[PDB]
């Protein structure tokens, strides 16, 4: 994996991988894969 695991303290979607979804309000990689 080349992305930060759940609660990786991200800032933007680019910070995480497709599998994850960096939230703008939570600011963390959300492991889901489907949005």
């Amino acid at each position: 994996s080349e992305c930060r695991y759940l609660f990786g303290g991200c800032k933007t979607t680019a910070d995480c991988c497709k599998h994850l979804g960096c939230r703008t309000d939570l600011y963390y990689c959300a492991w889901d894969g489907t949005f």
